[PDB]
DNA sequence: CTATATTACGCAAACCGTAACGATG
DNA sequence: CATCGTTACGGTTTGCGTAATATAG
């Protein structure tokens, strides 16, 4: 697992389709696509369900979803608790 | 913050030094020193003191060592969910 | 002269972005 | 056939490991 590949479907997820999400992440599609694959790939399962139109989600990236954002939460308060602990 | 340099600061912490924990991740030892700084930088926050004898955690670090072990375990729980899910 | 950390340097692997290709409603 | 997803390819960057540098017992 990467941070980077939690944020990157966690905007998947939220937008739908892989190019909103892209744009909304300011990157170009194919690092999107990638990334999901090596996901997936690391993962031992699918997340996304593929057409044309766009994406849906499987039951095992229902599940995914919701620990990538309680990963990213934890993560972010993580350093602002070491931060603070400075002081 | 990467997934790599949470192990590696574990790793560390548990090791009282830079050249055990490498030999325990079965790396050489410059990565170690490397990883350390990225994650101190990215935190913004010092969380080793360095000396000739090894390692000794501030008080930001030893707030971050057990976040750091929340967020692996919680990332290993949510891989064996998401395949679980996938039954 | 050992043990620890850090820095320098060179080469390989990873990663992005443009461009091409593919597949589908 | 318009639109999105994927794959190819080239070029940049990140990142290793070996070797060198610095400090302390």
């Amino acid at each position: 697992m990467e941070f980077r590949q939690l944020k990157y479907f966690i905007a998947v997820a939220e937008a739908g389709n892989m190019a909103a999400a892209a744009k909304r992440l300011h990157v170009s599609q194919p690092p999107i696509t990638r990334q999901m694959q090596a996901l997936e790939a690391d993962l031992g399962v699918v997340l996304l369900e593929r057409s044309h139109r766009g994406i849906e989600l499987t039951a095992a990236g229902h599940a995914f979803l919701e620990d990538a954002r309680r990963i990213l939460e934890l993560a972010g308060r993580s350093g602002d608790r070491s931060r603070a602990a400075a002081r």
